[PDB]
């Protein structure tokens, strides 16, 4: 007899779906969501007069959960300007910017990630299994610096891979543990052209907040926001949860959604697995941010890559026109190499990459300041996906879930609903 | 005040999704099926001590919508012998089994099928949108033997291509729409490898017939067998439905999910639209059946094409080893070329292909015959996918759904979850 079946801590993609999936149960469910808005590390937002997405944004049809829900409730796909590129520049770490001819760019980086990935097909035949071959955790003693070194690479290959995986990891890429990566290229289809578009090219009709809330208004659970939760503590075979101001919900089982590195906010009783206080301890690696920038210029269709020494690591275009101008998407792979909410660092770090351009404004997100996240996308750091089950197991009647838990697209939207669903599944198993 | 909210026709997966979908909204759902079981297309049974798939077989996360599924119910995949194949054959037109490297085999037949779908990335960039090139519709005029005509294959690449086109086409490729190809090729990440990967590798953890009965089990459904639906008349705001003893039920709306060849057996009051009564009137292609066999020698891990004018002609293994001898699992392109219930002829066939062996049994399905399929998966002739959205439209409170009526995986396990997903939205739409 406890207030609730079940209480999902988190509304982001991870927290939505299971508590979709236990509504649809008829669990009596409640939600509680730390910040006053959902959708965790998407966030919806209008800039110059745009629609934006400041945290994830991008999703694909091979990426089988996030494509699943869009099915469920009718979302399209809205397109990018990936295609019939205008310019493709590389910022080399000495901070020369190189314009180079867009199919020979293509051309080199699919050369450098190929290579980088040359095994994956041998090591991840089942990348939903992460270590079903004994040469993934083998591999899980290397970072993926490691192996750059022994490709051999151009210099504008080695430019190239290195500032995409500086992107990848949030962090210098002599600290990105290198399965994760492989792992990830086989989850594309083990091939750079899939691979590559899955991960900035389709946006999700009426945008990834319209997701959120599709599924939540689905689910009928009871949703509070502006409300952390501080403390666990399991007794009386259910669960007290206890938010900041010393209120306390009980409940049959909860599930967990929160980001890893967040765990320092939230006491358990009693204490979670040595494996789990290992894997909170360490956190996971990325410490990016993410940035949007309207120039008077209409620069067309632009992509640009700089590297890991240099802040605007990944460049796109997310709108032009002759009347608008132009607006570029920016995801800066390390928040210490430029404060997105500083608009003189900012306009100085655009003009150095495009010289001539007049800044008209800015909107940033600093994911990696923000309580709530202390950090971006999951990106996990040497030996920590040999771990992985240490993160996923469950502990007594509290379910483990969010992206960093996940399988398959652990870096994406699709890898917190995928484990959204397993969490479903889980409460399900424990309520019988 | 109509007898249910929604009646879904048709138990295979396509209406236990649909039927799932419309159940956990707390619509009142009934679902009528012909057959006195469930699967429909796809029928899991027993055949020498082993757990056998006689329909639908393999799937892939790859697959977004059946991967979705086996995330939520926790179902496993189950891997069949394909990789480090033992032998590996050809079966000519004119009756030669020649045995090939299996290395060299798998590089001829990728360089096929490279070759035969080189345009797939600039004609299905996005494959969930079949016609979104100009260029697409352009090739829907061309058969898959035209494009085979202009590749110069060598005499092996040409047999072996040709044989897997005719097991999909279920017919002979002069028949065979090229478009809908390209379109599953680009489904499984634009490359070979993958792509193939998908198609005969996994099964499902516990059958088909589990996950069937885990999502009517979840729907809430009432379910109804042995119980054909001969007509349907839309009336007074909702439908009528007529079983064959001339029976009615009443509903909101109605899901139609039988395959578009066994159309003829249902009357619609008033007519359906010209475009889906040209569908109905021209089918699908398939002709195909399906045969495991039972043989005293452990032939180990196989592989054969056989190509259009023989009967056997996708052989793989299911099970070996020395105790139990070996069991074949084989697709039959056109059940014209072989009685699969003729054991006689089952016997004499498998010897030209594995001359020696001693055939101790037997299990067969023979698709085409049956009436409530009347051929196998879903194969587009000439000029059909370019018409699809004909199939696809609903006709005032008549839904469609079905594996044909799919955008994506239209001859698999799911393009028929697709269409349920699909379906089970829109009669949410058409019930607010
Ligand atoms: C800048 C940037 C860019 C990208 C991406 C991320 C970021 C930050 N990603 C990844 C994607 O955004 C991410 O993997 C998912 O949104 C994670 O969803 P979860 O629900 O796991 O965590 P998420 O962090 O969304 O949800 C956790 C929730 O817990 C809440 N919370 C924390 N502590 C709490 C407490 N004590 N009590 C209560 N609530 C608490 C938080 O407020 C948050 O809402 C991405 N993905 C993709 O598919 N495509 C892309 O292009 C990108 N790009
Ligand atoms: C031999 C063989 C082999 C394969 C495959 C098929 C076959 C036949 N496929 C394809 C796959 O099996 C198929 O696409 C789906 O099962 C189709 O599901 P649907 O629900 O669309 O049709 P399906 O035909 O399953 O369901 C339609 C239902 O309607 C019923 N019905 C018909 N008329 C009716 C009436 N008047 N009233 C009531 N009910 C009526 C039928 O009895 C049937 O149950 C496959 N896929 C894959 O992913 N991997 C694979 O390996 C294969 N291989």
């Amino acid at each position: 007899g406890f207030d609730y079946d079940v209480v999902v801590v988190g509304g982001g993609f991870a927290g939505a779906t299971a508590a979709r999936e236990c509504g649809l149960q008829g669990y009596r469910t409640l939600l509680l969501e730390a910040r006053s808005r959902l959708g965790g590390r998407t966030f919806t937002s209008r800039f110059a007069g745009q629609e934006i997405e400041l945290g994830g944004t991008w999703v694909h049809w091979l990426q089988p959960h996030v494509w699943a829900e869009m099915q469920r409730y009718g979302l399209g796909v809205v397109e990018d300007p990936l295609t019939n590129l205008d310019k493709t520049l590389i910022m080399y770490n000495d901070g020369i910017v190189e314009s180079i001819s867009p199919d020979e760019f293509g051309k080199n980086i699919r050369i450098a990630f190929e290579k980088l990935c040359h095994d994956a097909w041998e090591v991840f035949p089942r990348p939903h299994e992460p270590m079903f071959t004994e040469r993934a955790r083998e591999l899980d003693k290397s970072s993926v610096l490691d192996r750059i070194k022994t490709l051999g690479l151009s210099r504008l290959q080695q430019a190239q891979i290195n500032s995409y995986m500086a992107l990848y990891a949030g962090e210098t890429t002599d600290k990105f543990g290198l399965p994760g990566v492989l792992k990830l290229f086989a989850c594309g289809g083990w091939n750079y052209d899939a691979f590559m578009d899955t991960e900035t090219h389709y946006r999700i009709q009426g945008g990834t907040i319209g997701l959120i809330n599709a599924m939540l208004t689905d689910s009928g659970a009871e949703v509070r926001m502006s409300v952390p939760v501080t403390a666990v503590e399991q007794v009386n075979g259910g669960v007290k949860i206890k938010t900041d101001d010393d209120e306390i919900i009980t409940a049959g089982v909860v599930v967990m959604t929160v980001p890893l590195n967040t765990y320092k906010h939230i006491d358990f009783t009693p204490a979670l697995s040595k494996g789990k206080q290992r894997f909170i301890k360490e956190g996971q690696l990325s410490k990016g941010a993410k940035l949007y920038v309207h120039v008077k210029q209409n620069l067309g269709r632009v992509f640009a890559f700089a590297d890991e020494q240099q802040p605007l690591n990944w460049v796109q275009t997310r709108d032009y026109s002759d009347e608008l101008g132009t607006i570029l998407s920016i995801t800066i792979a390390r928040k210490e190499t430029i404060d997105v909410n500083d608009r003189d660092a900012v306009t100085r770090e655009v003009q150095k990459m495009f010289p001539g351009v007049e800044v008209l404004g800015t909107a940033a997100y600093d994911w990696t300041a923000d309580p709530f996240s202390l950090g971006a996308w999951a990106a996990y750091g040497v030996g920590q996906l040999s771990r992985l089950k240490d993160l996923q197991a469950a502990e007594g009647r509290i379910v483990f879930a969010g992206a960093e838990t996940s399988n398959g697209w652990h870096a994406s939207i699709d890898g917190a609903v995928e484990s959204g669903l397993r969490a479903g599944r889980e409460v399900k198993q424990l309520l019988s």
